[PDB]
C-alpha cells in the first residue's frame, strides 16, 4: 500500500498546497482500495480520495487517511465499427489515456485532450472543453459504495451529469469510482464550431481534421494559454461560469453592453465568469502568495508557499466583490478540503 504517516501532501496537489496526512496510501487496484478503507475505518479515520489532485484546494492538515489513485489498466471492451467501447482503470492519468484512444483510431476524448487528472476522478465533475464534456462519451462507470462495500454499476443517466457536476459530487464521500467506461467512434464527421481551433485546422490546410489533427491544435493551445502547475501552482478554472435567468441577464445587459454571456437552449444566459473576473480588476492581482493571472483571470495561483487557506481568501473576496458589482455568485470549481 505504500502506506506513510504524517505524509506532505504538496507533490500530490497541483495547487502545491503544503500540508500533511495522517495516513497516505497508494492503491494500485480494488484490493488495494478495499484494504485502505477497512484501515481507515479500523484506525477511525474517514478516507479522502485523490486522483491527480489538480481539483483539489487543500486547507489544512488531513486528520483521515488519504488514498492515491494509481490503479493502472486500458482496454478495448467491444467493438462495433463505427462505435468501440473503452475501459480504463480510476488510477489512469486522463491526458496519455486520451493519447492512447487516438493512437487506437478512436474519436470522442480530443477535445478533453491535455486535461490534468486521472479517469477515475473525471466523471466527477463532468469534465469539459472546447464545447465537449465527459457525459458526451461516457457509457457506464464501476464504483464501490462506500455505506456497504458492495460495487455499482451507474450508466449514464444514472450518473445526474451536469455542468461540472454529477451525482458523485452531490453525494461526496458515498462512492469510489473503480473504472469507468467510454463509448469512442470512428469515421464521425468532426464537428467543429468557428474558433481557434478551426481556424488553426484551417491554417495547416486541413478541411475534414481527424481525431488526433484536433487533439494537436487543442494540446497546442493549452500549452500557450493555461499555466502549467509544474511552474506556477493552480487547479485551473476556479470559478464555473454562472447562469442567470433572463430577468438578470437584461438587467446585466443594460449595465453593461460589453457583457460576454451564452445563450443556453432553456433561455438562460451563462455569463463568462473571466470577464466579471476581469471588469472585476482581478487580472492579474498578487497578495504575497497566491494571485491571479495576469491572461486567464479564472486561474487562481499560488506562486510559491501559499497555504490553501491564503487561497480559498483570496477565491472569497473575488465571490464577494463580484456578488457586490454584479448580483452574481461565482461557483468553485475545485474541491475544498
Ligand atoms: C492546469 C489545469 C487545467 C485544468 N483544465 C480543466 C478543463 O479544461 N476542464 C475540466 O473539467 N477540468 C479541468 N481541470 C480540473 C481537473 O483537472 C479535473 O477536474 C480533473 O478531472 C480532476 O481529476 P484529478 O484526478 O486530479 O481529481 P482530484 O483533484 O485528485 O479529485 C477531485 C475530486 O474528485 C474526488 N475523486 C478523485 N478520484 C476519485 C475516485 N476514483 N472516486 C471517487 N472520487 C474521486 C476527489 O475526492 C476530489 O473530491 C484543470 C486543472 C488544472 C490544474
Ligand atoms: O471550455 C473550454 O473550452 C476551456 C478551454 N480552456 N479552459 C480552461 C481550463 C483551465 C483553466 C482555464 C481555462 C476551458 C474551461 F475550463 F473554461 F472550460
Amino acid at each position: 500500500l505504500e502506506l506513510q504517516e504524517h505524509c506532505s501532501l504538496k507533490p500530490y496537489n497541483t495547487f502545491g498546497i503544503d500540508v500533511r496526512a495522517r495516513l497516505l496510501a497508494h492503491a494500485r487496484d480494488e484490493a488495494d482500495v478495499r484494504e485502505a478503507l477497512a484501515l481507515a475505518r479500523e484506525r477511525g479515520l474517514p478516507l479522502l480520495v485523490i486522483g491527480g489532485g489538480s481539483n483539489l484546494l487543500l486547507t489544512r492538515d488531513v486528520e483521515a487517511l488519504v488514498l492515491r489513485m494509481a490503479s493502472q489498466g486500458r482496454r478495448i471492451v467491444s467493438d462495433a465499427a463505427d462505435s468501440v467501447l473503452v475501459e480504463a482503470e480510476a488510477g489512469e492519468a486522463w491526458d496519455p489515456f486520451v493519447q492512447w484512444s487516438l493512437e487506437r483510431g478512436l474519436a470522442g476524448l480530443e477535445n478533453l485532450s491535455l486535461i490534468p487528472g486521472t479517469v477515475g476522478a473525471a466523471p466527477m465533475q463532468n469534465i469539459g472543453a472546447y464545447g465537449v464534456e465527459l457525459k458526451d462519451v461516457f457509457d457506464s462507470l464501476t464504483a464501490l459504495d462506500r455505506q456497504d462495500g458492495t460495487l455499482r454499476e451507474f450508466d449514464r443517466q444514472a450518473c445526474r451529469f451536469g455542468y461540472r457536476d454529477s451525482l458523485f459530487k452531490q453525494e461526496p464521500d458515498r462512492w469510489l469510482i473503480l473504472r469507468v467506461r467510454l463509448r469512442l467512434t470512428r469515421r464521425e464527421r468532426l464537428h467543429l464550431d468557428y474558433g481557434p481551433v478551426r481556424q488553426r485546422l484551417e491554417e495547416e490546410g486541413i478541411a475534414s481534421p481527424t481525431a488526433r489533427d484536433v487533439s494537436r491544435v487543442i494540446c497546442a493551445i493549452r500549452r500557450e494559454k493555461l499555466p502549467d502547475p509544474a511552474v506556477l501552482g493552480n487547479a485551473g478554472s476556479f470559478f464555473k461560469n454562472p447562469l442567470v435567468d433572463a430577468t438578470q441577464a437584461e438587467r446585466l445587459r443594460q449595465a453593461f453592453p460589453d457583457l460576454v454571456g451564452y445563450p443556453q437552449a432553456d433561455g438562460r444566459l451563462k455569463l463568462a465568469a473571466g470577464w466579471l473576473i476581469d471588469k472585476g480588476g482581478w487580472k492579474g492581482f498578487r497578495d504575497g502568495p497566491v494571485g491571479v493571472h495576469a491572461q486567464q483571470a479564472l486561474v487562481l495561483v499560488n506562486h510559491g508557499g501559499a497555504t490553501g487557506a491564503q487561497v480559498r481568501a483570496l477565491a472569497e473576496r473575488i465571490q464577494e466583490d463580484v456578488r457586490r458589482r454584479f448580483g452574481v455568485e461565482l461557483e468553485p470549481e475545485p474541491n475544498l478540503y
